[PDB]
DNA sequence: GGGGGAAGGATTC
DNA sequence: CACGGAATCCTTCCCCC
């Protein structure tokens, strides 16, 4: 009986970008995230639909994007910023129910089984909320309605941006028979051509073969998701998960092996940490790093109490050691994550 | 046989 | 050319009932 509503933030970089300073709208604007290498080397976080449409999307290097929109406005990403706005629609959200999931910055899940009672009014709940969220902080969002939670993600997909999307009973049935598998959430790049080679081309392929066969090919969890979701009784409950890791990865001027030309920037890395922590003590800490050929290779440590920064230092230095003793490869990126808070 | 954690890796958005 | 944050899940190893 469940009706389930999701709520996605439009080219939200881009657009918070655009929030801030008015002018942009209209223009091209592509954020990134310059690592300093050399000029203007790095990637996109992401870029507003004007950039999209050409190609420009979040991942690409800066240079092959300033190749395709030479004029268009290039700004640094601005985390913080972003953050403290996605917050606050968060906390607007919340007015529509207590049962929220904030996916990740942009997303969030309302449970308004109760709340409401049929499409009509979910569909009307849901131009209220697009609405009134425009009015208050300026921000166009994608709303998608569905029976689940990946059946209101997928409605949300097929209307960006600024859309309302409805997939009733009728259409989850005609989806989980047309719908193409990548299109579903969950399923990346290497799932993606796992499944091809299964002959799964739509959820609905999924029922057609023995468990055992898909398990050893995707994984248990996956399988059972994706064989849920073919029939129909995927079914899973909203809630108000917390963080559970912080840190931060830096890239670095140049690639390395010597361990005094990393240290400055896992240092770095360790001290955003702590200033994020903000009165949590992590029991883990991870030191994570980016070979040169974009393969990424970590060392971790729990400790049966909480770590201090002053051994977080110690500790870090102690797993890169280690890093560079495993791997004979040159490193690109560096940089910690702290998790098992107390 | 199997719980459970810990560690390193894999995949997604 | 190719940044960055963090969650879920997989596999192997390990201790030990
Ligand atoms: N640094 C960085 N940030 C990313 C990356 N991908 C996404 N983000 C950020 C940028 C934001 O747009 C935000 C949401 O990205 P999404 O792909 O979910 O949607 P976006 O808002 O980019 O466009 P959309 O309205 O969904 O078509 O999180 C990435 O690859 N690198
Ligand atoms: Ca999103
Ligand atoms: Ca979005
Ligand atoms: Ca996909």
């Amino acid at each position: 009986h469940m009706i389930v509503l999701f709520v996605d933030f439009d080219y939200f970089y881009a657009q918070v970008e655009e929030v801030l300073n008015p002018s942009l709208k209209g223009k091209p604007v592509v954020v990134c995230v310059f690592s300093g290498r050399f000029e203007d080397s790095g990637a996109v976080a992401t870029a507003n639909y004007e950039a999209r449409k050409f190609g420009v999307k979040a991942g690409i290097p800066i240079v092959e994007a300033k190749k395709i929109l030479p004029n268009a406005v290039y700004l640094p990403m601005r985390k913080e910023v972003y953050q403290q706005v996605s917050s606050r629609i968060m906390n607007l959200l919340r007015e529509y129910s207590e049962k929220i999931e904030i996916a990740s910055i942009d997303e969030a899940y309302l449970d308004i089984s109760d709340k409401v009672r049929d499409y009509r009014e979910a569909y009307n709940l849901g131009l209220e909320i697009k609405n009134k969220i425009l009015e208050k902080e300026k921000i166009t969002v994608t709303v998608g309605i569905s029976k689940n939670k990946v059946f209101a993600k997928i409605a949300a997909d097929m209307a960006k941006p600024n859309g309302i999307k409805v997939i009733d009973d009728e259409e989850v049935k005609r989806l989980i028979r047309e719908l193409d598998i990548a299109d579903v959430p969950g399923i990346g790049n290497i799932t993606a051509e796992k499944l091809k080679k299964l002959g799964i081309n739509k959820l609905v392929d999924t029922l057609s073969i023995e468990f055992d066969k898909l398990k050893g090919m995707i994984g248990e969890a996956k399988a059972k998701y994706l064989i849920s979701l073919a029939r129909d009784e995927y079914n899973e409950p909203i809630r108000t998960r917390v963080r559970k890791s912080i840190g931060r990865i830096v890239t670095m001027k140049r690639n390395s092996r010597n361990l005094e030309e990393i240290k400055p920037y896992l240092f770095r890395a360790i001290e955003e940490s702590y200033y994020k922590l903000d009165k949590r003590i992590p029991k883990a800490i991870h030191v994570v790093a980016v070979t040169e050929d974009l393969d990424i290779v970590s060392r971790g440590r729990t400790f049966p109490h909480g770590i201090s920064k002053e051994t977080a230092y110690s500790e870090s230095v102690k797993l890169l050691q280690k890093i560079l003793e495993e791997d004979e490869r040159k490193i690109r990126r560096i940089g910690v994550r702290f998790s098992k808070f107390i």
